[PDB]
């Protein structure tokens, strides 16, 4: 048997990621033990939807949980694991600080991002942003452009009504104009940077002369072709390297998997979180095993109980959890896989990609350690 | 006999806004019905906290909410008060968004701030922000920045461990010490700005050349006094005018109190924190009252609950609760108080004001409406 019950919280319209989770879960079984899903589907900027969720996965017993987050609910998320000492393995963007409990697959990206602004010697950029992965980055920009005498024109993109949202865009680069701005940094949602990409097209500001840094981790996850034969330069990141041959095996499978069946799947490319959420699968298993290599025992006693009893105690086994998936390392879809103290990726590699004629193509990579590396 | 129960959240050290909030339950207090208070002291940063505190108050079956909520756990609150049709009732930040079933007793500042920086004709200037407290101000002064030809050098102020704290803000000034820095926003709690103060002052910067606008609705809560005489212009905003009746009677009142039973009450001006407490318990009373006056009846007949029970189906007479105390219209020690439908201060005053070697004095107010005018 040797059953082991973890949480899933998903939120709805997650397909893909679903899907990802699914195949690391026929891939990463292992005769050794089984983990056991309880899946629960939600709207993950909801709290109380959150606090829900995880109380009823804490009440059933879960060894781990994985799952997603949003700004208004990583707290919620942070203080529960803290409090109980139940780890949290997720996609999402790093918490703002060393919260213990948390598992965070997702690679810092601020690091790259200032040096690529460096790289091209930017002095003067627009940063175009919405908060929902929080207002990090902003605040590392901010910083940079006082200690390195940079003009950053930063607006929050984030709370134009899409109900009316048209004459909003003609202000917004009626604002931009004021200083002829040509470069700049878009750190939005992705259904955001395509409504963003539009209005640039439709008002010609796609063509040469302008160059736009996507500021997330999948530059190819999605349409680079409205933009590719404008004139414009377009420069990204890209975690998920389709010329690794361990990416490129996996892919091969992904591309044909049955659409019905595995809803996202049917294609040649798989979305950063996506390929976190196969690569997590993967942690939580070398996880588990690195405990029973250890000899060292988890199994609950007793009922979880309540999330909410009062005083909070939290189980003994909690830190011996947190610490096995802290010590894992490994090697999947996101390359390198590795963790500091707090949960956060290290020793992890960046690639730095820009869109040319022929399409999206690597340049150079931020190394957790040497920053940028050019190519040749 | 009349015993309508709320709930009060009360953050662990808010000895000033409790004292205040028992003196308004006395001031309007009435044979018609008592207002019975339930009290938790917590870590309003803790969001597992803030969840066992207002689920705790749920169970009990209280009517309404009152209390303070950070950055960190607002989320909760909003979504917990908007998912059970609870009404929370708080002198804290406004939310960013038009969350339901949040009475909001603290007005909007942002207007009057980018109104007041506009009037002294600003265009080059460093923002100090803290981000323990928020980015929501700043932020809106970034995106109005291009529109208003500001050049924004903004400085986070919020990490700053009291260990060294001296060393940091002299290195911070003796860092503005290169681009000419000398027109300079705190936008900060009153402790933090009177910390800031302090070292302005060792540094030698509250002369003449300088001048500060103190970005909190307090102008005169700290202590202006030592910094009154070097010279600098320090701008700010009140939203207790001292110079109204109510106020003046409430203050002949509160400066008499015996400081043992009342903690921060034997003073002779009161944070604007505790006056928008007090003016809470007047707004509450009112709505509760004009429930009554409108044979809406609202008790509940059975309990409560769980906070997570599920499926989540909120009261009945939630809506009606929240409706009266939007409806309610009274004039309090902030001012005219009275809302919009998402619970937001509408057609408030915010004094604007500049020290003099005679003391704090109003120059002005800002409307919603009028923007900024200038008093003669
Ligand atoms: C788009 O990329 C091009 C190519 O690097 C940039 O043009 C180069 O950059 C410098 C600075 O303007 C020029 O002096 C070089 O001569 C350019 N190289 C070539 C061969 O074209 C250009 O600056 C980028 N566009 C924007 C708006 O930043
Ligand atoms: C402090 O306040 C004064 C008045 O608002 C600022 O401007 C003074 O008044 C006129 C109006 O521009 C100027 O022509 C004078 O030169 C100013 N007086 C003096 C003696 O400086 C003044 O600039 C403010 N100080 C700062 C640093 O903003």
């Amino acid at each position: 048997s040797n059953s082991i019950q973890i949480g899933g919280l998903f939120p709805r319209g997650a397909d893909q990621e679903y899907s990802a989770f699914r195949v690391g879960m026929v891939q990463f079984s292992t005769s050794e033990f089984r983990l056991t899903p309880h899946i629960d589907n939600l709207e993950v900027a909801n709290s109380f939807a959150v606090t829900n969720a995880f109380c009823s996965q804490f009440s059933r017993g879960v060894y781990a949980i994985f799952g997603f987050y949003d700004k208004k609910s990583v707290n919620t998320i942070t203080s529960f694991c803290g409090t109980l000492h139940v780890s949290f393995i997720t996609p999402s963007f790093p918490t703002d600080g060393t919260h213990p409990f948390v598992i965070q697959m997702r690679p810092d990206l601020k690091g790259a991002l200032l040096s690529l602004i460096e790289y091209y010697q930017w002095d003067k950029f627009a940063y175009l942003y919405d908060s929902d992965r929080g207002l990090s980055t902003l605040q590392a920009v901010l910083d940079s452009a006082a200690e390195k005498k940079w003009q950053v024109t930063a607006i929050n993109v984030g709370n134009i009504n899409n109900d009316k949202k048209d004459e909003t865009y003609r202000s917004l680069f009626q604002d931009l104009e004021l200083k002829k701005e040509r470069r700049v940094i878009l750190d939005c949602e992705r259904d955001k940077v395509n409504d963003i990409v539009d209005q640039v097209i439709t008002i010609g500001k796609h063509v040469k002369g302008y160059h736009y840094i996507i500021a997330n981790l999948g530059f190819t996850d999605g349409d680079l072709l409205k933009i590719q034969f404008g004139g414009a330069n377009v420069s990204g990141f890209q975690i998920v390297d389709y010329d690794d041959s361990l990416v490129s095996k996996f892919i091969e499978r992904w591309s044909t998997l049955e659409e019905k069946e595995y809803p996202g799947a049917h294609t040649a490319t798989i979305k950063y979180t996506s390929a976190l959420t196969y690569d997590a699968v993967q942690v939580m298993t070398e996880a588990f095993r690195n405990l029973r290599k250890q000899r060292i025992e988890i199994s609950r006693r007793g009922n979880a109980g309540d999330c909410l009893a009062n005083p909070a105690v939290p189980w003994g086994q909690g830190v011996e959890i947190e610490r096995a998936l802290k010590q894992v390392q490994v090697e999947g879809l996101s390359g390198n896989i590795k963790f500091d103290q707090n949960g956060k990726r290290i020793n992890y590699t960046i690639n730095i990609m820009e869109l040319k004629t022929n399409g999206p193509r690597k340049i150079g990579y931020w190394s957790e350690v040497d920053k940028m590396v050019v190519t040749l």
